[PDB]
């Protein structure tokens, strides 16, 4: 699992739509407290979530997405990024149940991201 925190680097070589999504995602990652459990990939075995990797076949976190964006070679379209971001929330509801407060914060993050994007669209 990657060390320390993702360093904000808004790369000018990216498509503008992707750089914009990057900026919104970084804000969610670094600035919104409801994103806490979705920031970094979980060491499932270390935290005693023993069956996590069998329940969740495609793990995902904001860190993972942000690093992919900066590293290149994965994303060519915003819809691809959003596909991975949606995984974060879906994985959460799948493993913790829709009634958990973790799932409540996933849904909050999802809605907040939507608003970040709509705002920058003006």
């Amino acid at each position: 699992l990657p060390k320390n925190k993702h360093v904000f680097h808004s790369d000018q070589r990216l498509a503008p739509e992707i750089r914009d999504l990057y900026d919104c995602l970084y804000k969610l990652y670094a600035e919104e407290s409801a994103s806490e459990y979705f920031r970094e990939p979980v060491d499932a075995l270390r935290v005693g979530a023993w069956n996590y990797y069998s329940v969740i076949t495609e793990p995902m976190s904001l860190r993972t997405v942000l690093d992919y964006i900066v590293q290149g070679g994965r994303y060519s379209h915003v819809e691809q990024i959003m596909n991975d971001v949606e995984l974060i929330w879906k994985n959460c509801e799948r493993y913790n149940g829709a009634e958990s407060h973790l799932a409540a914060d996933a849904r909050r993050c999802r809605a907040i991201l939507e608003k970040h994007r709509e705002r920058l669209a003006d």
